[PDB]
Order: C-alpha cells, then sequence, then structure tokens
C-alpha cells in the first residue's frame, strides 16, 4: 500500500501544475545517469552488508523505475501496473535463471551478427567477457584451459616487445595492451569469474589498504618532516 | 494491481538462492540494458527491461524480509517520507567515481598514489607484478578444491597489475580494451560473413574451419 503512495507522489511532482521541482523538466535522458549512479550504491551496500543503507537505496532505485513508468505514462506507452504485468507474466511462463529470461529476450528478432545489440554504454571488461560469450555461444572459443594462459603471456611479450623498441610505437604499444587486456578477460571467463567485479573489489581491496597507510601516517603525525612500502606490508598483515 | 502480484510470485519462486549475489552483477548488467534502451529510445525494449530491473528489486525486498529487515513496502515508506521532505580521514582516493568503468577506476586510483610518492621507480617490478599475479591465480585454480572467493581476489588483483602495467607504459587501459573490442568485434563479423556466404551457420561450422577463416581474416589486413 505504500507503493500507491509513491505513485501519486510521483504523479503529484510532475502534475503539470502543479508540480515541482526540477522533476517536470527531467526527461528518460536525464534520470539515466542517476539511475547507474544508484545502482553503485546499491551494489556497495550490499558490498558492505549493511542494510540500513540499502533499504534507502532500493527505495532511490525504485524512485527511478516509478520515474521512468510515469514519463512513459504521460506519453501513452505504458505503466507501473503494466511493467509489474509484463515481468510477472514472463516469470510464471517460466525458476529462473536469469540467464533463460535474458536470452530469449535476446532471441527476438535478429538476424546477422552474434554480436549485435551489445549496449554501447558497457565498461570495456564486461564489453569484452559479453562478445566473447556471445562468440562461445556459437562456437568460437578455446576448448582447453592452458592455451587460454599462454595466449596471455603470447600478449605480455607482444606488448613488452613494442615497449623495448627504439622508437616506441605508441598507437601499436595500445594495441597490444588493449589485446593483453582482452587475453586476462578471456582467462577470467574460462575461470568461472566476471572480470569487470573481480577488479571492482580488487579496486575496493586497493583502497580500503591505501587509506589504512593513511590513516596511520597521518596518525603518526605531524611530519613536514620510505615509510610507506613498509606501512602497507604491516596493513596487508593486520589484514 | 499487478504489483500485488509480482510480490506474491516472488514468495514462491536456480531456485536455489542468491543471496545478494549473484544477483549484483545482474543489477549492474540490467542497468546497462535500461540505459542502452533509453539511448535507443526503443519504448518496447524499454517497458521490459524496466520490468528485469523492478524484479531485482523485489527480490533484494525478499531476502532482506526472510532476513527480518522490514522489507517491500518500507522500501516504499523510506523513498515516501523523504519524498514528502562528522569529517572522515581526508584521502588522496576521494572524488573517484563508484561508478566509472573498473579499469578506469583502477588507473584513477593508481595515479592518485603516484601523485603522493607511492608507485614503482621502475617498470621491472610492474612486469614482476603482473607474471606473479598469474601464478597466483593459476595456483587457485589448480587446486583439487577451488576457493572460489580467493581465485576472483586474485583475478582481479591481476587485472588491477595489468592497468598498472597498461599506466607505467603510457596508455589508458580503458580505452586500450575498447580498441581492442572493437578490433575483435570488426574481425569476428567478417568470420561471420565469409561463413555465411557459404551458406552456412556459424553454429553448423567446425572450431578448426572457424579458425582457419579467423586466419584468413587476419592475414587479409597485412
Amino acid at each position: 500500500n505504500q507503493i500507491d503512495r509513491l505513485l501519486t507522489i510521483m504523479q503529484r511532482l510532475r502534475d503539470p501544475e502543479n508540480g515541482c521541482p526540477w522533476d517536470k523538466e527531467q526527461t528518460f535522458a536525464t534520470i539515466a545517469p542517476y539511475t547507474l549512479e544508484e545502482t553503485y550504491e546499491v551494489l556497495d551496500a550490499i558490498a558492505r552488508e549493511d542494510f540500513d543503507d540499502l533499504r534507502g537505496e532500493l527505495g532511490d532505485l525504485l524512485f527511478q523505475v516509478v520515474f521512468y513508468a510515469q514519463m512513459a505514462q504521460e506519453e501513452g506507452r505504458f505503466d507501473f501496473n503494466d511493467i509489474c504485468a509484463a515481468i510477472s507474466d514472463k516469470l510464471e511462463r517460466r525458476l529462473a535463471r536469469w540467464e533463460q529470461i535474458k536470452t530469449e529476450e535476446r532471441a527476438q528478432k535478429a538476424q546477422h551478427s552474434a554480436l549485435d545489440d551489445i549496449p554501447r554504454s558497457l565498461p570495456a571488461l564486461m564489453r569484452a567477457q559479453k562478445i566473447q560469450k556471445r562468440c562461445a555461444n556459437v562456437g568460437f572459443d578455446w576448448t582447453t584451459l592452458g592455451p587460454v594462459v599462454d595466449k596471455v603471456y603470447e600478449e605480455i611479450d607482444e606488448v613488452m616487445y613494442e615497449a623495448r623498441q627504439a622508437v616506441v610505437d605508441q598507437a601499436k604499444l595500445e594495441e597490444e595492451m588493449g589485446d593483453l587486456l582482452f587475453a586476462t578477460v578471456n582467462l577470467a571467463r574460462h575461470l568461472g569469474t566476471k572480470a569487470e567485479i573481480a577488479l571492482q573489489k580488487a579496486n575496493e581491496k586497493f583502497e580500503r589498504r591505501f587509506r589504512e597507510v593513511e590513516r596511520i601516517v597521518a596518525a603518526r603525525g605531524l611530519e613536514m618532516t620510505e615509510t610507506m612500502e613498509e606501512v602497507w606490508q604491516q596493513v596487508k598483515r593486520q589484514e
């Protein structure tokens, strides 16, 4: 029943008169980056496992979904109930998997490439892994794990060859670097992992350690008067 | 009132469960789908994607509810009430949005550390750290029982090491892989064309044939 409050508040926020913000001037395009922002906040409240945070952040994600439904309903396309109607239909007719729902979504109705309908917005690691699995799905993939590792080693040698040259060709060095990164995604994938998520967790790990070394060096403290690699070591230990 | 219906469908529906993950990666994947549908102004796609997104909000609410954490309507209450309405430690790492691509974000973090004196002075140990991470990853991979959490941890760290290499070599990792993604996709598309021109299905060609085409395509560039 609170959902119904949300819906009318959302209605009343765009009520034209009255209205508003601001809200009134938001479109599908202007809400988009907030949805991106908000989804990572959701994923962060999850990683940190706090549910005070998470219940707030899901509220904000919902607010998003309700915002899109309203803007769609204002053009007569659909409303919130039709969104809930269609997922409910799909989940009923099908628990899960989530892969299943997604792949039969795709099954309509390209035509042409393996390869088509890949969001142009995707972070590079997400996009490489998606390209690779699309190609795997049609049978283009390595069959064993070892040549995958070996392709990483080959691309490292390639990168390092370019880097060693008397005159470094920067474009060619960037190209090899790119193929090395692609190869490492192929390995991540062959290992059962998601490359973009894996690096997100390594980023938080490193950031958490660095922040601690900062806290330690700072508490020291004073010093206008290494240091650093040894504290990094200790913080690494205390973990 | 299909809102009530979806909810009760959640109470009642891989089919293991999971958990806050493996849902969370799905929240990220679906969010890009939603933004793409908005970018391509396709409102039929959009309706479906919002259903997919909504379904995860409901799932999160269901797990939360099972744990006694006040649930789908509190979510609604929370945001409604809100809509009717002390320093952290200082850091060189501040203002790097969570939502940047992971590679771009690793490279940004490493530069902040470099600014402040925390970086390798020579290329040798950067290279070493990559080869060492590949040992640690592959070590976890071939263990009789694979610790999945540790494998992913080491896979992450290898990715972070390879960004450090990219950076010390004067390159931006996220852009470099985008351009590798485009090269790969170009060439696979040619292989798709060549096979279609024989009137075959890609799913009806053996891997050896695929590889020989792939090689012809790559020989057709130089």
